[PDB]
């Protein structure tokens, strides 16, 4: 399904629409959005697409909430049309079920791209949590997609299967506890990430032991 000779792609939306909120000295509530970001996500070659949301986009209307998953599903078929053929997913897998309409409707002309829903807890939003891609998202200041490699150098000695179980590992676990999966990151003083990784270079044993660690901290939150 997965890892096959078939081009798929899991989108998340949930943080496209962000705000953050303030009591006011007056006592009201002043809502401001920031910056968001859609993740596409090839779980094959590590490829994640991430489209900065630039809080322009939403001048206009109410219930950007409902709106965000329509602005999601216009720059995925953006992303698809810019795209050779050869390309483009085969399938689209969203666990938030209300991108399933938007898509469907924005890839009419697409007839060869299946679209799915999932229950699989990917929180890809999570890498908002990684000083590298919330300080790009947050200094945007306008529009704009950039190419990330997931996986860094793993594929060079495992599969994407393996590559994947551990990327989501590491996203789970910094989605429930961010604080203490980089402390189970940085297993040494002299833990470092090459400046164009994304994830710590560890050895094969210390790898072993943050898997069991992340795994740990997910099950105990
Ligand atoms: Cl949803
Ligand atoms: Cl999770």
């Amino acid at each position: 399904e997965l890892f096959s000779n078939q081009i798929i792609w899991f989108v998340e939306d949930t943080n496209v629409y962000r705000v953050t909120i303030h009591k006011t000295f007056e006592g009201n509530l002043t809502t401001k959005p920031i910056n968001g970001a859609i993740f596409i996500f090839n779980p094959r070659t590590g490829q994640l697409f991430l489209k900065i949301i630039h809080t322009s986009v939403w001048a206009g209307q109410k219930r950007l909430g409902q709106l965000a998953k329509w602005k999601t599903a216009e720059e995925v078929a953006a992303l698809i049309r810019s795209l050779p053929v050869e390309e483009q997913p085969k399938q689209i897998i969203v666990t938030r079920k209300g991108m399933l309409d938007p898509l469907e409707v924005h890839l009419l002309d697409f007839p060869n791209i299946v679209i799915k829903g999932s229950e699989l807890q990917l929180p890809f939003q999570a890498c908002l949590k990684v000083e590298k891609f919330g300080d790009l998202i947050l200094k945007a200041t306008e529009p704009q997609m950039v190419l990330f490699n997931l996986y860094d150098d793993w594929l060079k000695t495992i599969s994407s299967y393996t590559a994947f179980s551990r990327l989501i590992l590491i996203l789970r676990a910094l989605h429930v506890n961010n604080d203490r999966a980089k402390v189970i990151l940085k297993p040494d003083k002299t833990t470092i990430t090459e400046p164009h990784h994304i994830w710590p270079t560890l050895t094969d044993e210390e790898w072993i032991k943050v898997e069991v660690q992340l795994k740990d901290l997910i099950l105990a939150d």
